[PDB]
């Protein structure tokens, strides 16, 4: 079946942060208004049988002291009195500040996404589901002992760790506007988790990595050398050029790596209507949405797949994209056509889709360095396959 993570408590927690507000509710209610929920298997978030089992799961990646600080940060924000100087210094040492502030549910909110993405991995491992979707997950910037970019716990790293410990190889594909630095870093020394991020990069733009470092690309270390891939792209790119840029790379990686699982981060901040206003992708499904192109290509491999959310700050347009991604996944896996009306159906958040209440985002598209990146990346894939002694047809890949 196609699984999707949700639950009443889960929806409550995913909607409790100051930055992302009720985004997750809009996403799931649009999926519901288009009658997709009966097509999907509900995957409940993982719960644990003691505080010690919870800690053992989260500290598979994160340090115990970081977990301790994040839980203390929640407690402190549930009392009225403000922080002492010693507690502020403690939070500062884990970057629990500025872009990653505390709030009354910050720990349960962060943990919830971990619970969802670990349950999604389990449902793929036991073969209940061929694909699982978690639009509450995808928080790719969090590091072992540091919050970053409103990511407090790295649900993706923990999901991938569960997958690889079930020889298992995982291909991680990161479609967010931003470089997936936290996932890349976690698996920097690990050849069995190959990471590939396509993103904007330019001087001063967050988080800064995934690009030239004459400078060269770093790409892993130890036995993980050549196992971290990156494609940085200039601002203004449209669906067609983004699709051609990443399409051959995706197919080459699948052919050479032959992954046991694929994990996709599908942050929606590349949409032309995101307030970042950097890339110009759409949710269009005839100009074909770069996101839908990539997901369809990945699903055509027939490899068990985890699809996660991520960035996306125009909440109705994020709903519009992820609803179409969800219908596409049903069609590709079940072989059953999903027809989606071009008009938004009546439902509790209908008023949020004004002023025109259509499923297409409201955008009118327009519009050699990529050739050089393609040559560089193919060379790296050759180095990866040589180092790891893999068998593959150069002429099929070079094709
Ligand atoms: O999504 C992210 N990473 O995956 C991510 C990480 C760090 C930052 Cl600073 C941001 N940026 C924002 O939050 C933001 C920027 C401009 C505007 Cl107009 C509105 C917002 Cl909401 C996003
Ligand atoms: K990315
Ligand atoms: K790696
Ligand atoms: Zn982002």
């Amino acid at each position: 079946s196609v699984g999707i993570v949700y639950g009443d408590q889960y929806r409550q927690l995913c909607c409790s942060s100051p930055k992302f507000g009720d985004r997750y509710a809009l996403v799931m209610d649009l999926i519901n208004a288009y009658k997709l929920i009966p097509e999907l298997s509900r995957v409940p978030p993982l719960q644990w049988d003691s505080p010690s089992r919870m800690y053992e799961a989260v500290t598979a990646f994160h340090s115990t002291e970081y977990v301790d600080a994040l839980k203390k940060l929640q407690m402190l924000h549930c009392e009225e009195k403000e922080l002492t100087a010693d507690d502020e210094l403690l939070m500062d040492s884990f970057s629990l500040n500025y872009d990653c502030p505390g709030f009354p549910s910050v720990f349960d909110y962060s943990l919830a996404a971990v619970q969802g993405s670990l349950a999604a991995a389990s449902a793929l491992i036991c073969r209940h589901c061929e694909v699982v979707i978690n639009w509450g997950g995808g928080w790719h910037h969090a590091k072992r002992s540091e919050a970053s970019g409103f990511c407090y716990l790295n649900d993706i790293v923990l999901a991938i760790h569960r997958l690889v410990s079930s020889q298992t190889r995982v291909l991680y594909v990161d479609l967010d506007l931003h470089h997936g630095d936290g996932v890349e870093e976690a698996f920097w020394y690990s050849p069995r988790v190959v990471t590939f991020s396509v993103h904007h990069a330019s001087p001063g733009f967050f988080p800064g990595t995934g690009t030239w470092n004459l400078p060269i690309f770093l790409n892993g270390a130890g036995r993980g050398r050549f196992s971290a891939f990156n494609l940085p792209l200039e601002e203004g790119i449209n669906d067609l050029d983004w699709s051609n840029a990443i399409g051959p790379i995706l197919d080459s990686l699948n052919i050479v790596i032959q992954p046991s699982y694929v994990v996709v981060q599908c942050g929606a901040d590349c949409l032309a209507t995101d307030p970042h206003r950097i890339f110009r992708l759409t949710n269009f499904y005839p100009s074909l949405s770069g996101y839908l192109y990539a997901i369809k290509k990945i699903l055509s491999w027939k490899v068990p797949t985890l699809i996660l959310g991520g960035g996306g700050y125009n909440f109705p347009d994020t709903a519009r994209l992820w609803t179409r991604v969800t219908a596409l996944t049903i069609e590709e896996v079940k072989g059953k056509k999903m027809t989606i009306s071009p008009e938004i159906p009546e439902h509790s958040y209908f008023s949020r889709y004004g002023p025109d209440f259509e499923l297409d985002i409201d955008y009118f598209p327009h519009e050699d360095s990529i050739q050089k990146h393609h040559r560089r990346i193919l060379e790296q894939l050759r180095n990866y396959a040589d180092l790891n002694k893999l068998i593959y047809d150069y002429d099929q890949v070079y094709q």
